[PDB]
């Protein structure tokens, strides 16, 4: 399924090149600009465990998710992944546990040692 496709085709966007965060650009966005540290970013996302089990979707709430980029306000794979995106881009991210919730998990929805899959659409971003 989609998580295995990221394993097979994803771009390694980690500084260490350890395959910890792999990315497929599903829809190329527009403009040259990517969001910068401290920007307010707006996304829609769907999250599942790598085995396909859904844990959350902002579409179900009709509620974009908003955060400040590059400040450790979200899991490492999101700060790394969203910084590579263009406005209007849709990507798939596969995140090894060390770039997600690691040993602690996010219990009960996310177990310890979980690889996570996210679909992310970068709706907008604005300087603080
Ligand atoms: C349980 C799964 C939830 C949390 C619902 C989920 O879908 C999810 O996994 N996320 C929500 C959308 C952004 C990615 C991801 C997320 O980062 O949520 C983070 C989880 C907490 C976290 C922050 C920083 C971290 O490292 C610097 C960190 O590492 C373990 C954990 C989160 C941020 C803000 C709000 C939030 O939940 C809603 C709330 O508390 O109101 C969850």
């Amino acid at each position: 399924g989609a998580p295995a496709t990221v394993t097979e085709q994803g771009e390694d966007i980690t500084s260490k090149k350890d395959r910890g965060v792999l990315k497929i650009v599903k829809r190329v966005g527009n403009g040259e600009e990517t969001p910068m540290i401290g920007d307010k970013v707006y996304v829609h996302y769907k999250g599942k465990l790598s085995n396909g089990k859904k844990f959350d979707s902002s579409h179900d709430r009709n509620e974009p998710f908003v955060f400040s980029l590059g400040k450790g306000q979200v899991i490492k794979a999101w700060d790394i992944g969203v910084a590579t995106m263009k406005k209007g881009e849709i990507c798939h991210l596969l995140c090894k546990p060390e770039y997600a919730y690691g040993s602690a998990g996010s219990l009960p929805k996310i177990p310890s040692n979980a690889t996570l899959f996210f679909e992310i659409e970068l709706l907008d971003f604005k300087g603080e």
